[PDB]
């Protein structure tokens, strides 16, 4: 209504600061989504034996089963997230049997639109899937990028990704052919922002800057087109959280000397009085400020005027922008003292609401790590779904994972098919484990 | 317009989240203010007569110069936070000279209006002054203290007061007649919340809710009327920023199981099944949960149904919201795992953005501060002007005093009347103290 709008110019100023209060809005969430299939497994065995032709003729020259973790997923983000404007995966060409194509908040984004290089897209690696994500077409500016398996908790909110006073939020890790990606772009971010003691980020729903992606693509053309390039995860390529986050916290941005003379120059009026190069002087020099260092500051400003409302030295002109600006002397201690900035603000935090579980095949192991999720609910959880398939206890974990899913997301969401009738998966695997303990 | 309005329920739920997206709006400021004129000071003088008075007969039982920090202040709320709505200054019955009073946005709060009992108003006491403010009439249920003193910097926003989701933020300082408050009111708050080891709030501009202001007002009546009963600062009375942020930050909230039993039930659907009771038994007793654990559960909710969608045991009954509430051995493990919260949310930070600088009339020392000030710029500035008034000294101090101010703030702001033509502050003096230096 229209008192809501004319009630953000209610304040002493009578302007509208909507944009510094409410948010980033809108923020949409990204999924990467592959099925197990016959065809695609043929795929993946023509490019092995690929790879296995091109290592013979180097030599010569020398001479399956998910537990639907995207339905769960979807459902935390109905329930937990509800603040989402829209939905994008993206698949080769596959459409996941249970997902709800009528809703126009849920869309399929192949790897034709992605790819820029169309020569690439029959790509079957995760990293290269990841290098274009920020060009699909009405993706809001900033997204969260959901890796499939990473679920919610605790009822997310946008100021646990990112805030307008501290900037975007990073998560990081232990310090630092997916460690190999570490290292390298360790190595290739060293070289570029100098030598720094790295961490490595969590896996956890990643808030992306669109802007941001693009000028760190931009800044290094020729690395993102190795990632694009191999069909198969490479030791060298660049990752998603890692090359993004520590691009963010290694943006240096160069001074603007015009900045300088705007946040000293109160008055707006063009010029400085005696007040306001006192303030110079003490932003430029070392405390205490001896009077030598503002009659020094006076001398190179009457030098310049030279070679190119009263102050207390008759000599000294009006000191304007241009001044300020053109005289070299000055310019280099304004330099020494306003070092480089970081053009991106970040904030940094613990793994303290971040849920990474390993589930390994000991069905005792795998529901104590879901009672410990249980009993202290976590904003993001995460669960690596590295089962042997080939064991004794491979169905039970994973009727235990399903219970645990069914248990945190019962309901059916939005953007699944009417479907599950009489569905009635096994109910009696976790009643084996609880009659076995 | 329109789209603006419905781009809030443009999200998968369909709702709007403004009231977790926006920030608590609008907000105000508060101003206490004193001048110190003739009719002011006699009636300060009377009532010290009166004190003297009474001192004699229990024994026989037993037998001024302002340097404008309200314009300054003014000024700084315009320009570093334009964001707020309105300003209430509480005086006696005293109007600012140069304050515009044309202005919507600025208003006068007499002491007739703020004070409950009107036997008490002649009150010459800031603690008394500061019991009530909450009470003002159109004041907003969040709203910012300022002390006619601290001023604003770094263009401050609501952010930096409190947050939706680490609630407000408390500026705490060094471990704790004005410190015998300090200790009155820990030996209070000690009482009631248990002792704890305490540190006092800076000074600077305090972000108040009026509903837990009030809360606090109601837990301790009696003592807060022996503050406003006080005509002059006493030993005992309750602080504004001790009492209410250790208040803040010690409100026990009583345990509600019904909001247990709704965390549990995902379906909604009012009965548990085997994965809630099973999050139940985790949250209630300590990993790893032994079967042992879980039986237990279900034996006491068997047995509270007798003296009152299937379950591995077939004698447990449905389990409904009546039967967790009304099973004594289940409530009292819950309240003893799910033990006392925190009623109100709150942050703790350090004294980083918050400059409390002391001027004692050394000329030297004072450019000293105020190039410090200037050279790093902070978001809450306080100084306290205890100049000796009687000293070589004192002027120049008070004309280095408005040159920080001037040179902080130079632009009139809207709360002050057309004024200040031809008017000339001494600007010699600033310069003195540059010739002898
Ligand atoms: C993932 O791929 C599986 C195949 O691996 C597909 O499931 C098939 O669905 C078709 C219907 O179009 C059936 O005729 C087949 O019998 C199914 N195969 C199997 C092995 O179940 C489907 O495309 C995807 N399934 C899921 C659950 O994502
Ligand atoms: C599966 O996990 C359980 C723990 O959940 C393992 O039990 C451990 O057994 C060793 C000796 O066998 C003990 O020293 C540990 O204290 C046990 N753990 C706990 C938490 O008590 C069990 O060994 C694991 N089984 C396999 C095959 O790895
Ligand atoms: C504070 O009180 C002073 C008095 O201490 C007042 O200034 C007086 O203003 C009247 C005009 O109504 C003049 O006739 C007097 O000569 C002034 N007195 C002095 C000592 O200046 C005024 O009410 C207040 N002044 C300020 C600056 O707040
Ligand atoms: C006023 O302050 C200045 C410092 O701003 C004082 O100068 C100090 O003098 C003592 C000895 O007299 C030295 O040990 C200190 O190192 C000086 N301070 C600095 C920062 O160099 C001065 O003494 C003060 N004057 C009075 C009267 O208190
Ligand atoms: C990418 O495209 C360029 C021209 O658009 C082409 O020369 C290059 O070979 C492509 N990269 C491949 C096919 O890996
Ligand atoms: C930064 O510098 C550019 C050009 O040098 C100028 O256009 C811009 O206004 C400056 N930013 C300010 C003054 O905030
Ligand atoms: C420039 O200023 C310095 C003082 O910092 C002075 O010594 C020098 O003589 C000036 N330059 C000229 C050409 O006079
Ligand atoms: C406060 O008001 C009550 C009645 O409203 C009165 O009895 C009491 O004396 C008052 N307190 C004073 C005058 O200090
Ligand atoms: C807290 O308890 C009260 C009454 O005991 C109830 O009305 C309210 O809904 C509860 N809060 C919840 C369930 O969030
Ligand atoms: C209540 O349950 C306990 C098991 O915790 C059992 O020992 C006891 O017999 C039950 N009460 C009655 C009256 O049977
Ligand atoms: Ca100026
Ligand atoms: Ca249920």
């Amino acid at each position: 209504y229209h008192v809501l709008f004319d009630s953000y110019r209610d304040n002493i100023a009578g302007k509208s600061f909507q944009n510094r209060l409410c948010l980033p809005m809108p923020i949409d969430v990204v999924y990467t989504w592959v099925n197990g299939t016959d065809l695609e497994l043929l795929k993946e065995l023509q490019q092995v034996r690929e790879q296995m032709e091109e290592e013979q003729k180097a030599m010569r020259e020398i001479l399956f089963e998910d537990n639907e973790e995207l339905r769960y997923s979807l459902r935390s983000i109905e329930r937990h997230a509800p603040w989402v404007r829209n939905i994008f995966i993206v698949t080769n060409g596959q459409i996941p049997s249970w997902l709800n194509l009528d809703n126009p908040r849920v869309t399929i984004v192949t790897h034709q639109d992605v790819f820029r290089n169309l020569s690439h897209l029959p790509t079957f690696s995760s990293p290269a899937i990841e290098s274009h994500i920020h060009r699909i077409e009405g993706l809001s500016q900033k997204f969260i990028y959901l890796n499939d398996d990473v679920m919610f908790g605790k009822d997310v909110w946008p100021d646990d990704f990112y805030s307008h006073s501290k900037g975007q939020k990073v998560y990081l890790t232990w310090p630092v052919t997916f460690a190999d990606s570490l290292r390298y772009v360790n190595k290739i971010l060293n070289s570029k922002f100098g030598f720094t003691s790295r961490k490595v980020p969590a896996h956890m729903p990643h808030m992306i800057d669109r802007i941001v992606m693009q000028e760190l693509q931009d800044m290094f053309p020729e690395e993102f087109d190795k990632t694009s390039f191999h069909k198969v995860r490479h030791s060298e390529d660049m990752q998603f959280a890692f090359s993004y986050f520590y691009y963010l916290m290694s943006a240096v941005q160069p001074l603007n000397i015009s900045q300088v003379f705007d946040e000293v120059d109160t008055d707006q009026s063009g010029v400085l009085s005696d007040r306001e190069i006192r303030t110079l002087a003490t932003r430029i020099h070392e405390l205490p400020l001896s009077l030598q260092d503002l009659t020094g500051l006076e001398h190179m400003l009457i030098n310049c005027s030279k070679m190119l409302e009263s102050y207390y030295d008759p000599n000294l002109p009006p000191v304007t922008k241009s001044l300020v600006t053109n005289c070299k002397p000055v310019t280099d201690k304004i330099h020494k003292a306003y070092k480089d900035k970081n053009k991106y603000r970040f904030e940094i935090m613990g793994e303290e609401e971040i849920a990474f579980k390993m589930i390994r095949t000991n069905v005792s192991h795998v529901v104590g790590q879901l009672d410990d999720i249980r009993k202290n609910p976590r904003k993001f959880v995460c669960l690596n779904d590295n089962i042997d398939h080939n064991h004794k206890d491979a169905q039970t974990v994973k009727a235990v994972l399903r219970d645990f899913y069914e248990s945190m997301f019962p309901i059916p969401s939005q953007f699944e098919l009417p479907r599950e009738y009489r569905n009635r998966f096994l109910h009696m695997h976790e009643l084996q484990e609880w009659r076995a303990y």
